[PDB]
């Protein structure tokens, strides 16, 4: 009786990259209508791999494009004929996913970035987005460029602002990466901070000797090198034999060493010590005996 009816057409689609599209209608008729898909024209022969043709009771015709890639959003038809008619129709794939960012965790939480003064510092980060994303790194409001002080490193998938002179104090700030596409944009803060080691604590004096015991004493160095001191390390040292060895640590300027021998002689060194790292150790106090 009737010819070839689309009583459900093409859905034209967007997909996110390697995701599988689906592309389905309902057709009427007949007798039965013969369906076909192409793919710019060209007839599609389904291997069942990229692509599988299917139908279902009811009419129903569906394509689907397995991983869609940039290759496959293009047009597609759809094409029904029976001895009274032929009906076609269209569809075109989109791959549109808007820009992102993925700073890594240990960059999420509102902590910087501490480098050792002189040490090469790569920050890479990571972006999504369909079609891939203009990249763009400024420390504070200044548009950073590719050069002998900064290198900067964008692929379609990731970005990298590296210091290929070994970081400088004036390097320490807030850069600002942003990745931008027609369908999205993201800006990320990360802030890097950069210092020295502390300079070595000074004036190691022994007092309130003991049979086992010893209370030390010293003072804060020049500077701490950029980063404020955290704790100092207390390291003794037996001069019978010259090895150093770690004792004990503390906030203060200040600290009683134990389990000593007695009757020996003893020297002790103290390290400053910053979230930069460890400093030189000091001049060694000058050598005590234990008691008994």
């Amino acid at each position: 009786a009737m010819a070839p009816h689309f009583k459900e057409e093409l859905r034209n689609l967007n997909v996110r990259y390697q995701s599988n599209a689906t592309l389905v209608c309902k057709v009427t008729g007949h007798p039965k209508p013969i369906v076909k898909w192409y793919r710019q024209g060209k007839e599609i022969i389904a291997d069942g791999l990229k692509y599988r043709i299917q139908e279902f009771k009811g009419g129903y015709h569906q394509l689907i494009i397995a991983s869609v890639t940039d290759d496959d959003a293009t047009v597609y038809q759809v094409r029904a004929t029976n001895q009274g008619g032929s009906v076609s129709g269209t569809a075109s794939l989109e791959v549109e996913v808007p820009a992102k960012i993925h700073l890594p965790k240990t960059l999420e939480g509102m902590g910087a970035v501490h480098a050792l003064r002189g040490e090469v510092v790569s920050i890479k980060i990571p972006f999504s987005g369909k079609p891939d994303p203009v990249i763009t790194w400024q420390k504070g409001q200044d548009l950073i460029d590719n050069n002998g002080h900064y290198q900067v490193i964008v692929t379609r998938s990731f970005t990298s602002l590296v210091f290929p002179n070994g970081v400088e104090r004036k390097d320490a700030g807030f850069y600002v990466v942003c990745a931008k596409n027609r369908f999205g944009i993201d800006q990320k803060t990360v802030e890097l901070d950069v210092a020295d080691v502390p300079d070595p604590p000074r004036g190691v004096k022994v007092s309130d000797v003991s049979r086992d015991s010893v209370n030390l004493t010293w003072t804060e160095p020049a500077s701490d090198g950029g980063s404020k001191i955290t704790n100092y390390i207390v390291e003794k040292c037996a001069t019978t034999a010259e090895r150093w060895l770690r004792v004990g640590q503390a906030r203060e300027t200040r600290y009683t060493v134990i389990n000593l021998f007695g009757k020996t002689s003893y020297q002790f060194r103290v390290i400053a010590e910053n979230k930069f790292g460890l400093s030189k150790p000091s001049e060694p106090s000058e050598p005590t005996i234990t008691k008994e």
